[PDB]
């Protein structure tokens, strides 16, 4: 809306930051599913039969 072009940097900056949050969010669930994590992983581990 603003004749200024710099404004573009903002719109792009917003997404650039949101992307970082995606990496942190993964941790939020990691905690809630801290136990289930191993429960499921166990299936993948034994499946290999190392």
């Amino acid at each position: 809306m603003s004749v200024s072009e710099c404004h573009r940097t903002a719109l792009v900056s917003g997404m650039c930051c949101a992307l970082f949050l995606l990496i942190l969010l993964t941790g939020v669930l990691c905690h809630r599913f801290h136990g289930l994590w191993y429960m499921k992983m166990m299936w993948a581990w034994l499946q290999a039969k190392r």
